[PDB]
């Protein structure tokens, strides 16, 4: 153990937001394409029932933070660098928000199976989900889950 500076961040800037948890950046002056991998989003290009425009999705809200970053960083973890399919594997921070955890805090994203052992800030999302879900924030707004009394 005894470490410092978790994981390690590496320069980007976006080229397109394919959607929430699925950007293609300019990575180093090539286009990757990264997914966030431990957050997963529902309805994945469409608001969640699309009755009124109430909730811009992961689509736009991870686009928009990263397009008003001034840094866009990628942060590799202890795994594999890459995806099954190719994708980057980054814990992408957004002007030094992490788009991981702004996606799931705020309620767009769940989080998913994990792909250990790329897991450093698995923890953080899942209590970042938990706040999302006792605030019934939009995702957990009661519509496809409309639990209580």
């Amino acid at each position: 153990a005894t470490s410092t500076k978790k994981l390690h961040k590496e320069p980007a800037t976006l080229i397109k937001a394919i959607d929430g948890d699925t950007v293609k950046l300019m990575y180093k002056g090539q286009p990757m394409t990264f997914r966030l991998l431990l957050v997963d989003t529902p309805s994945t290009k469409h608001p969640k029932k699309g009755v009124e425009k109430y909730g811009p999705e992961a689509s736009a809200f991870t686009k928009k933070m990263v397009e008003n970053a001034k840094k866009i960083e990628v942060e590799f973890d202890k795994g594999q660098r890459t995806d099954k399919y190719g994708r980057g594997l980054a814990y992408i921070y957004a002007d030094g928000k992490m788009v991981n955890e702004a996606l799931v805090r705020q309620g767009l994203a769940k989080v998913a199976y994990v792909y250990k052992p790329n897991n450093t800030h698995e923890q953080l999302l899942r209590k970042s989900e938990a706040q999302a879900k006792k605030e019934k924030l939009n995702i957990w707004s009661e519509d496809n889950a409309d639990s209580g009394q």
